[PDB]
């Protein structure tokens, strides 16, 4: 095979037919000021492509290589970032090819198992860590993961797949792969025909190059309409918090969090005898004692032990920032949030050896945020003046002062405001309470504990009355997220403000958390519903304390602009405590 052996030399194997190693003067401007023309040797397609997408494309190793192509990246802007990697798990595996994609010029790619000289990659490097190149991406958590773990310092990201996500204004599952947005924006089909790829061998197809070329060459026009689409329905600030965030989720898998197996296999044991206990043995008894243990037993302590990478005993989970209706972080292999929340079990998660836990959390920060968009009088005063809404609602239920209080109305008024104000009515209400909080209230009780509620606060009953009555399906969030319901839902409509908010004050404080933690080197753990956690030396406890709390606080007054959030922390050594 002679045609096949036409370009070794450059690693590639040419199965098709379909390649042309040319090479022409290029028209640089570079150099020092005046316009420098360069020569160089690209790689063209003889087949030509329907629509047009560059396809031409430079190849670099360490044998062939020419500085003048680093003068490309000088004085531009933004560049279409894309990386093929030998795999998905990236502990496990390494990048292949990188790729580069400039305004008008064919792509660059860099062929990683090749090259062996550093002074290449040093431009490169240069572009992905300068701040002011936007680097647009496919799937940037990925790439971000595997670039960051190779060492490749990246910032100012541009996510396609975010763009897209938020522009469906969440009313669809699927259809957002690459040729499918590139099919909608750019109205143009892909040729794709894209089979299971083995980067793993040293020699790189033909069409395969091509292709992923122009994989990178739509991010550019994608990104500008994309661009453009996102500045006119007003996600610029959305679009902001979570392209920054990619990289501080990246550094929660990156990090992960270590597990102690002598109390887990220890509660295994333990707990699988109370089992088996159990299962040797009235009726709550035995059901709920038995399928309790079954749960704790099987659908978790027989589970964590899969994602516990044995030789360091961490757990690497996946999370998503857009899979999830409410806005809010989704963690998966394993689900953090589906983790039971005791100290028995939790208390098997721990620090590394010179390390420390910090847990924050948010003091009833969705009653907070819903009392600023509801903006009621009494809700913003009693919070102003340092007041529990429980503690509030309580006095003004047995009409009692703020001495003669007690636990138990306390507890009555959660049942009532956690029900309430998330909309719904006195009989589903006594149910709540009968189920949640073990309450036999009255139904007669339960009617004065809703007239007396709304009769009150004026302010959600305004807000109740407008969303009940205009009966929309177009709902936003204070960072402006948009999402359309496909029926109304009252409860759902009430709620998604809310927890929406919730969200965006979560991922923007871990924006913030991400770039104030690196002076002390602190890591980032975890984040679960209103908490989160970071791993810092032990010695910068009292430092990364106040980091933390003053984070978390800024996001909550960038957003909330009338209400004063209560950030509990708490500096441990265990999840639990
Ligand atoms: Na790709």
């Amino acid at each position: 095979d002679e045609i096949t052996k036409k370009y070794i030399k450059d690693n590639i194997i040419n199965v098709d037919d379909n390649i042309i190693k040319k090479k022409d003067i290029f028209k640089l401007k570079n150099e020092n000021n005046e316009i420098t023309e360069c020569a160089f040797e690209y790689f063209e397609s003889k087949k030509k492509f329907d629509d047009d997408i560059e396809s031409r494309f430079f190849i670099i190793n360490d044998n062939n290589y020419n500085e003048n192509i680093n003068l490309i990246y000088k004085d531009i802007k933004y560049c279409g970032l894309n990386i093929q990697t030998t795999g998905l798990e990236v502990f496990d595996e390494n990048i292949r090819l990188i790729q580069i994609a400039v305004e008008n010029y064919p792509v660059i790619i860099y062929d990683m198992f090749n090259i062996n000289k550093k002074d290449i990659l040093d431009g490169l490097r240069k572009v992905l860590e300068n701040k002011n190149i936007i680097k647009i991406i496919q799937n940037g958590k990925f790439d971000a993961k595997f670039l960051l773990h190779n060492n490749f310092k990246i910032e100012n990201i541009f996510d396609t797949y975010i763009a897209s996500k938020l522009l469906d204004k969440n009313k669809n599952m699927y259809g957002f792969k690459l040729n499918n947005i590139v099919e909608k924006y750019l109205n143009v089909i892909l040729d794709k025909q894209q089979q299971n790829s083995v980067w793993n061998n040293s020699l790189l197809n033909n069409n395969q190059l091509f292709y992923a070329a122009r994989d990178s060459s739509c991010l550019l026009k994608l990104y500008k309409k994309l661009k453009e689409e996102i500045k006119k329905e007003n996600l610029h600030i959305v679009n902001d918090i979570e392209n920054k965030c990619i990289l501080p989720i990246c550094d929660m898998e990156l990090n992960g969090i270590k597990v102690d197996l002598e109390n887990l296999q220890k509660s295994t044991n333990e707990i699988l005898n109370e089992l088996n206990i159990e299962k040797d043995n009235e009726e709550i008894i035995s059901l709920r004692n038995y399928r309790r243990l079954y749960k704790l037993y099987s659908a978790f302590y027989l589970k964590l032990p899969l994602h516990i990478n044995t030789k360091t005993n961490k757990i690497h989970t996946t999370f998503n920032q857009l899979k999830t209706f409410s806005g809010r972080f989704s963690s998966e292999k394993p689900n953090l949030q589906q983790i039971p929340r005791q100290k028995n079990i939790r208390e098997i998660f721990i620090p590394n050896d010179n390390n420390i836990f910090i847990i924050a959390d948010f003091k009833q920060i969705e009653l907070k945020i819903a009392a600023e968009i509801t903006n009621d009088e009494i809700m913003l005063k009693a919070y102003n003046n340092n007041i529990d809404l429980h503690t509030l609602t309580a006095s003004i239920i047995t009409k009692k002062n703020i001495p003669d209080i007690n636990k138990e109305d306390r507890h009555i008024a959660k049942a009532i405001n956690f029900g309430l104000i998330y909309g719904m009515n006195y009989v589903n209400l006594k149910n709540y309470a009968n189920t949640y909080y073990g309450l036999n209230m009255s139904l007669d009780q339960c009617l004065y504990f809703y007239n007396s509620f709304f009769e009150h606060y004026k302010g959600i009953y305004k807000w109740h009355n407008q969303v009940k009555q205009k009966r929309a399906l177009q709902y936003s969030t204070l960072s402006n997220r948009k999402v359309i319901f496909p029926y109304f839902s009252f409860t759902k409509a009430l709620n998604y403000p809310v927890q929406g908010t919730c969200a965006d004050i979560l991922k923007l404080a871990l924006v913030d958390l991400y770039d104030n933690l690196k002076d002390i080197n602190g890591k980032i753990i975890l984040c679960v519903h209103d908490e989160i956690i970071i791993e810092v030396n032990k010695k910068f406890q009292e430092e990364a304390l106040k980091i933390l709390v003053q984070s978390m606080e800024n996001s909550a007054s960038y957003f909330l602009k009338k209400v004063k959030c209560e950030v509990s922390v708490k500096i441990a050594e265990n999840w639990g405590s």
